[PDB]
């Protein structure tokens, strides 16, 4: 079953069937003349002459783009659109509260961005620095964001539920100069603590780089303050100067550091430049959810993930587009509370996560009882497969049958849609990313390099660049071209898995690393194995990935225990709770299975693809039949 594109897509398209393969082999065939005309999209302050300069040699990875040309992300995104849009919703902010909502302008966001800009400039913040940014979903987070870029800081973002040594880590990899914070976020009529976190993150003997936190005062819990150090959001942006001229950054300027999870090690910071970067958002976003002035936007992933910088912020305001920002759940007070929103703002372009409408799913109709969703024209979802029936369900409830699903496969190593249907464009199939966007030339290669025709499947692989690539991975370029580029020479290796089918559309099935999808929240089993080990207890960890209805996958820890310690409920909870303290809640296991019977190979390797069999129900030859009998109790 192919979804023919409806004739109301048809007629305001900005993309047909018979573009897309033009462009789409023009892009492939002549990246410099289609890029060059499509990078246009952004204003730059000079043009750039090169466009595409790039090569994925073995251990000598460069890639370039628009390299000569300058240009400002925040001017971008705020300065261009204020002589004709300037009185236009830039977010709309929803409160995890109904009763709590604001319309920011264009014009208000920018003049809090250079306000904001200037109190980092006076604050010492200088271009190349980096910020850590640790909020919740408030409208400053974006303001914060915008202003860095705006002045060429680097900011790396931290999802507020990372732990305080999670939070740490990034600060000391990055040296960051600054941590801007709230005192507490509000999710699902909860407070969580961030600035207490953060407070325990700058008593870690190893975090020297910060010399302020800037706190926004979102719930007024009693925090513990630090004078001099410690310094209130209001206090700040109401002493500034809203008068501030942008500055050209060059093309290949540093915008943000991201830390991802990998199959080894500890989160490593993928670093996006400027330029390919934004023309790449800017670009997928527009042609991918057919936006048009006036389209309603919202994006639900949280601004601590890729998706949140690219399509929550970056993408639509680089369009000029009204994008929503939602601080809540999209299950609580109750499971309409996602379709209430829809409603109440009028959403027409809708962009999720499997996880949360799987989480509606489980609820049948009570996700969509008494709510109307007719402003919807467009459905997406990322992160994570989706398989036939959660998006048949999300199609027919949420869409009413009425709207496109483009599923869209990307990375936060890509910057930008990767693999996606365009909803004017391409016939949609059921739990398919279908077809690769412009620029995009993916391949499915056997173990052993081999690229595979036809209907089949493999390693997926990118063997070309895009503007958006991520450019390399901070104070780690080595480790960039080893991850990435070592495995199929030549080639970016994604680290997933997918079939192409007769028609050419891909399927991607999920990671064939070490990588876990829990929630739609990518995780390294490595990290998790490295913080249980890290416990006094704790000799040592494997840790596998089962599937769950809900969260796509769940964790399956397996913890040998030093001689001398004995399972306990009591130790139970301190072992979970050490993962939460270590990682955070996202990364706690959901099994501890207790044994001495980690399998091994005689080198002394863990062979984690029996363990991974075992858990799912699917050197000592001995220890499986001790492990079978212990998953069974
Ligand atoms: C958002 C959704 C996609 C799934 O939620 P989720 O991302 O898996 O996370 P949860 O809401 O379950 O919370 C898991 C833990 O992470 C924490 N967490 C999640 N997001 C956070 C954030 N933005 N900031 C700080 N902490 C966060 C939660 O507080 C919770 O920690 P705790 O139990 O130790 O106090 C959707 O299904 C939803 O609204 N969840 C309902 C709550 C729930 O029970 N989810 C589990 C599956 S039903
Ligand atoms: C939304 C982008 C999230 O970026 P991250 O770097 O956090 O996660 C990337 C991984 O998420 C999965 N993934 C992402 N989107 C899809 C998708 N649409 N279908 C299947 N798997 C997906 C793929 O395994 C991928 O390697």
């Amino acid at each position: 079953h192919k979804h023919a594109i409806p004739a109301n897509i048809a007629d305001r398209c900005l993309i047909n069937p018979e573009q897309y393969e033009t462009k789409y082999k023009q892009s492939i065939n002549d990246p410099d003349t289609f890029w060059g005309e499509q990078g246009k999209i952004l204003d730059w302050i000079t043009p750039y002459q090169k466009v595409k300069n790039t090569s994925f040699a073995p251990g000598n990875v460069s890639i370039k783009w628009y390299e000569d040309g300058t240009l400002n992300l925040a001017a971008n995104c705020l300065d261009r659109h204020l002589q004709e849009n300037g009185d236009r919703t830039a977010i709309i902010w929803e409160g995890d509260d109904t009763s709590q909502s604001k319309h920011i302008s264009y014009r208000e966001l920018h003049r809090d961005v250079c306000r904001f800009a200037n109190t980092l400039l006076d604050l010492g913040i200088k271009k190349g620095d980096v910020v850590a940014i640790y909020m919740p979903m408030v409208p400053e987070a974006a303001v914060a964001m915008l202003a860095c870029a705006r002045i060429g800081a680097v900011h790396s973002v931290i999802f507020g539920g990372f732990s305080p040594e999670a939070v740490a880590g990034r600060i000391i990899d990055s040296s960051s100069r600054l941590v801007i914070t709230a005192d507490e976020g509000v999710r699902a009529g909860r407070s969580i603590p961030l600035k207490k976190n953060v407070d325990d993150a700058l008593k870690n003997p190893n975090v020297t780089s910060v010399e302020h936190v800037i706190v926004l005062k979102r719930t007024g819990s009693d925090i513990d303050w630090q004078e001099g150090r410690d310094l209130w959001w209001r206090d700040l942006i109401e002493k500034a100067s809203p008068e501030h001229q942008p500055e050209a950054m060059n093309a290949e300027d540093p915008l943000f550091i991201l830390y991802t999870s990998g199959s080894t090690g500890k989160p490593k910071g993928v670093l996006h430049t400027t330029g390919g970067y934004l023309v790449y958002a800017a670009t997928t976003f527009k042609y991918v959810f057919d936006y048009h002035p006036g389209d309603i936007y919202w994006c639900t992933a949280d601004v601590g993930w890729v998706t949140g910088h690219s399509y929550l912020l970056y993408g639509p305001l680089a369009c000029g587009a009204t994008t929503l920002m939602f601080e809540g759940v999209p299950n609580w007070p109750t499971p309409a509370r996602m379709c209430q929103v829809v409603d109440k703002h009028q959403v027409n372009i809708l962009y999720t996560a499997p996880t949360a409408i799987r989480a509606l799913m489980a609820e049948g109709d009570k996700a969509i009882e008494g709510t109307d969703r007719s402003s919807l024209r467009i459905l997406g979802s990322a992160g994570e497969p989706i398989n036939p029936e959660a998006w048949e369900w999300y199609w027919k409830k949420i869409g009413k049958e009425k709207c496109p699903v483009v599923d869209t496969w990307w990375q936060t190593e890509t910057g930008g849609f990767m693999i996606t249907p365009l909803p004017g464009a391409i016939e949609l199939k059921a739990g398919s990313a279908t077809r690769p966007f412009f620029g995009v030339q993916p391949a499915l290669v056997d173990n052993e390099g081999h690229p595979q025709e036809g209907a089949t499947e493999g390693n997926l692989v990118i063997t070309d660049s895009w503007p958006g690539q991520a450019r390399t991975l901070f104070g780690d370029h080595e480790r960039f071209e080893q991850t990435y580029f070592s495995t199929f020479k030549n080639m970016y290796f994604s680290g997933d898995g997918a079939r192409r089918d007769e028609d050419g559309y891909y399927w991607i099935t999920g990671r064939v690393d070490d990588v876990l999808n829990v929630s739609g929240h990518r995780l390294g089993t490595a990290e998790i194995e490295s913080a249980l080990v890290a416990h006094p207890k704790i000799a040592e960890a494997a840790v596998v990935g089962i599937p769950h209805a809900i969260k796509g996958q769940a964790i399956y820890a397996y913890v040998t225990l030093n001689h001398g310690e004995e399972p306990s409920p009591e130790l139970y909870a301190e072992v979970r709770n050490w993962v939460r303290k270590e990682i955070g809640p996202l990364a706690t296991p959901d099994v501890l299975h207790w044994t001495d019977s980690l399998p091994k190979t005689r080198s002394g390797k863990i062979m984690r693809r029996i363990l991974r069999k075992i858990a799912a129900g699917d050197a000592d030859p001995g220890v499986v039949e001790k492990l079978l009998e212990e998953k069974q109790a």
